[PDB]
């Protein structure tokens, strides 16, 4: 009884351009059962208007993954020359009691790391300074480090907030309502991966294990921009 995310055109050309994941890796969705109208209690739209993403567990998601229209898995080169650019009005709820911390963006390679985690998290204590109720850029420092440089972007807010992640040469900017907030971080340690865009909840170290990751996308796209 789930009204479908498709019947929004403002997200037919995502959804022609992803594949969705849950409650895992695993692929529920393709792109072409998406634009057949695909919804389920983790995806569907609300009548606002808003794509909603909801998982319950550890570590689990319900995510979208970037998909080229040809069928092939998004695989772009990390630090090559072409931009790629995700862009993403994000109203990010009140979490349920027991959720921690919710990636809601990222870049990934296509083996087993994240370039980029966007994430909302109930406390987190950077070089020693504690911020509670925020959101956090994190960034891995290598493949064969699992240390990450993380910055604070914005103090959580239930208000719908434009979220731009742009990716060119070795470089990762992200913007949050306009406002550069991580500004040309290096991702050179990806030199020689290839990578994609994520978008969705995913559910990061619960203290409850029941309870539901919640994430609403009003705008979503990805895209290049040929240099």
């Amino acid at each position: 009884f789930y009204t479908a995310p498709s019947t929004e055109s403002k997200f037919t050309e995502v959804l022609s351009k992803a594949k969705l994941q849950y409650p895992t890796s695993t692929t529920v969705a393709f792109a072409d059962d998406l634009l057949d109208g695909y919804a389920a209690s983790y995806f569907y739209l609300t009548s606002d208007l808003y794509m909603q993403f909801q998982v319950a567990g550890s570590s689990q998601r319900s995510e979208l993954r970037e998909m080229e229209t040809s069928g092939d898995e998004a695989a772009w080169d990390c630090t090559g020359s072409t931009a790629h650019v995700a862009s993403a009005q994000i109203a990010i709820p009140v979490q349920e009691d027991g959720i921690e911390e919710v990636t809601i963006l990222q870049v990934h390679d296509s083996d087993v790391t994240p370039v980029l985690r966007i994430s909302w998290v109930s406390s987190i204590t950077i070089d020693g300074v504690t911020s509670e109720d925020v959101v956090l850029a994190t960034i891995r420092n290598g493949i064969d480090d699992s240390t990450a440089t993380k910055t604070v972007l914005q103090a959580h807010t239930t208000s719908r907030t434009e979220f731009n992640i742009n990716v060119q040469n070795s470089k990762l900017s992200i913007t949050v309502d306009g406002t550069t907030e991580l500004d040309e971080a290096d991702i050179s340690q990806f030199d020689g991966s290839t990578c994609y865009f994520k978008a969705g909840a995913f559910n990061n170290n619960p203290t409850d294990t029941s309870a539901n990751a919640r994430i609403k996308m009003y705008e979503l796209e990805w895209v290049d921009h040929h240099h």
